[PDB]
């Protein structure tokens, strides 16, 4: 059919040795959060086999175990034996981590009102929403994610015990066009990677990702005949985790967001409090967008936002509705003006960043779920 | 003016920590790849006070003196002395690389045809072309990367020998909506932050930044009384690099592209073989992208492909013209079928990806200059 198109999204599991980067920076930045709620936390994670390094910068008030820290991180996600490629009880942790640099945080904090607090950083950030699903995103991401959800469910509940914590999942959706926004049709694709044990058989695996998960998950609606199914598709995945690929965060920025769909700026999320804009202003634009659709003011839209190091207010602020509002980007720019402070002195107030819930963040997406503030909309007065 | 809206884009100098992490990763990929032109390759760079860390997976018949290769590719960038807070000649270069993981090499390549190779991983990729410059790049990322070029230009030459590696820059340009096309109007706000030494005062600074870097590079129709300019932002950058910041391998993946514009599927670049389609379908991407502006096609476009681990063909192609064709964007999608065969192992053929010309691609953007194959138009036959 003319005014179709495919697009592509992709999600990875909590043993995704990026994902579990991200989980461990997140895990140190709310040790730090519980006892500091102004903890300048920028804390890297990598991942290789036997190995996890935390390197960057802290600078707070806090008494963090970083052994208890990471290795309580690596059980939850499920990496507790050498049979699995990894072991929290008995894996390497080393520590590079310095204090914040005094040339930035004179720069950025210290001696400022808090309302007036420079961003930590340059940089621009997307905040973006669709009315195709409730939860305001793409159902590309959704399907996707829900897939690695469902794995680990399946893993931590003993159905399929053959299951490791690393997998990878992708999602092609059929489209309609529909004046600007987006109606889904039809899953045209699904790729489903996934770490297992050695007793199991390459059939076994194909028939339960089919029957136990992609079912489980992916409404009958929108699977035909036609659908593609690339079930394990390397043939053989026993070695995974951190062994098989090293590991960094902010390698899945793109997971973390709206699987392609949208925009992105560049800025990773994990390891960062609310003084990085990278996060702090794109979970505000995420909560504008959302705020716009939920609102009735548009079907779907973009919001750009850009940030100078030491300097409070954004020094751009775009609105992109698509063609999907009877209101110009212009008003609409000038609602989110009248109704929206993207200082992140005030982002802080508004979405409480300074709570210990950003671990609950790191894998399966940032946006669309638990109903975590940014998701919570703004009642915008025009 | 109503149908005009602002677009923010950032680069980054050579010395930006996750540069500096980007171009020793490449730098090890052309030690391999000048020995080993099928050498498999995925090394991650860490960058941290002091230190440089690979991390990966490599298996190739080269003979690679990390040491040597490290050590070489910070001299270039400039960190020569414990003043500038890093130094090739005294740093720590640690080394956790194996062999790529047999499960993996089974999947893709081990007994295959190099034109049946399977894609590296899953994964999505976009290209993006804009005819509003004649390297069919944003104005925004263009300007943003010339304004690094020239830092680096006049730290290297003496005529601000108070400049440091490390260095980021931001542009705003005001754009006026043309059909779906964009034609930019004026800059509307410029950051610089470059590190620097002990000695230079803030106005020498931001007097030569205004004057020898912004009046060298954006052109004066572009800038008026109007123009903010954010220069220094921070009041002080004198600790700088990894010292001031850690930095990793693709964390710079907006910078390495289009500077928001166009869309991204997740992947870094740097560190890769063509075997991961991260890096060779994003390239062929850009590609079709710029071959479909080159044509006479469209204005403006966005591609989008994927894959699946093990699986050579895409799994999904998707054109997006932004409604500056006269032809459909299926039309478009049947035009690159008949014209392009987006195979990892046709791609490394066509953009002869096994050349070792990556520490080049790794600083200033992968897209829109030097005539690299991927910018080389492919005449279309329809
Ligand atoms: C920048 C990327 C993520 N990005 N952003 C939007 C799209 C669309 C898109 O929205 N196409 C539509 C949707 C609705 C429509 N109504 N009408 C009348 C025409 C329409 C066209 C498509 C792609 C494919 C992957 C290339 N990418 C997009
Ligand atoms: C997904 C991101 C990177 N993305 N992709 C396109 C845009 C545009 C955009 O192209 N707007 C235009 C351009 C030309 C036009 N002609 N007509 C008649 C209407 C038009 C609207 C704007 C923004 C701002 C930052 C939110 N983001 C965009
Ligand atoms: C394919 S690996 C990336 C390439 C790898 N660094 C190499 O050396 O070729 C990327 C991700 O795919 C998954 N993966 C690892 N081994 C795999 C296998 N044998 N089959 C399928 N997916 C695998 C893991 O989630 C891993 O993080
Ligand atoms: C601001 S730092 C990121 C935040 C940092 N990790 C922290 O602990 O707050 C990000 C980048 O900004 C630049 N930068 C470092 N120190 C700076 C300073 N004092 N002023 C301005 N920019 C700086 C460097 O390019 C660095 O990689
Ligand atoms: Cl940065
Ligand atoms: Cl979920
Ligand atoms: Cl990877
Ligand atoms: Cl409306
Ligand atoms: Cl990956
Ligand atoms: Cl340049
Ligand atoms: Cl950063
Ligand atoms: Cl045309």
């Amino acid at each position: 059919e003319e005014g179709t198109f495919l697009f592509t999204s992709e999600s990875v599991g909590e043993g995704h040795p990026d994902k579990i980067c991200d989980q461990i920076s997140d895990a140190v930045l709310d040790a730090h959060l519980q006892q500091d709620p102004d903890a300048k936390v920028a804390c890297e994670t990598v991942a290789k086999t036997g190995m996890i390094l935390l390197a960057g910068e802290i600078t707070s008030r806090a008494a963090v175990d970083y052994q208890k820290v990471v290795r309580e991180a690596v059980k939850h996600i499920g990496y507790d034996d050498s049979s699995k490629g990894f072991d929290y009880k008995t894996c390497n942790v080393l520590v590079a981590l310095e204090q914040q640099s005094p040339d930035i945080a004179q720069g950025v904090h210290l001696d400022r009102n808090e309302e007036d607090i420079g961003a930590g950083d340059q940089g621009l950030m997307f905040g973006y929403a669709t009315d195709e699903t409730e939860e305001c995103m793409p159902l590309t991401i959704v399907l996707a994610h829900k897939l690695n959800a469902k794995l680990a469910e399946l893993r931590r509940n003993g159905t399929l015990p053959w299951l490791r914590p690393d997998s990878k999942t992708q999602v092609t959706v059929q489209y309609m066009q529909d004046r600007g926004a987006v109606l889904p049709i039809r899953v045209h694709t699904i790729v489903i990677s996934v770490q297992h044990d050695e007793e199991v058989c390459l059939d076994e695996m194909r028939d339960a990702l089919k029957e136990k998960v992609i079912k489980a998950v992916v409404p009958a609606k929108y699977l035909d005949e036609d659908t593609i199914y690339h079930l394990q598709p390397s043939g053989r995945f026993v070695i995974g985790g951190p062994q098989g690929d090293a590991g960094l965060t902010g390698r899945k920025i793109i997971v973390d967001t709206y699987g392609g769909w949208g925009a992105h700026g560049g800025g990773a999320f994990s390891g960062k409090d609310y003084t990085k804009v990278d996060r702090s202003a794109a979970y505000a634009a995420r909560w504008v967008a959302k705020s716009l659709v939920k609102g009735g003011l548009c079907r779907r839209v973009l919001v750009q936002v850009s940030y100078a190091i030491g300097v409070s207010h954004p020094l751009s602020i775009s609105i992109f509705h698509y063609g999907t509002s009877q209101k110009s980007e212009r008003e609409l720019l000038e609602i989110v003006k009248k109704n929206f402070d993207l200082r992140p002195g005030v982002i802080v107030r508004d979405l409480d960043l300074k709570k210990p819930i950003y671990q609950r963040t790191a894998a399966y997406g940032h946006f669309g779920r638990d109903s975590f503030p940014w998701e919570v909309p703004k009642k915008l007065k025009y």
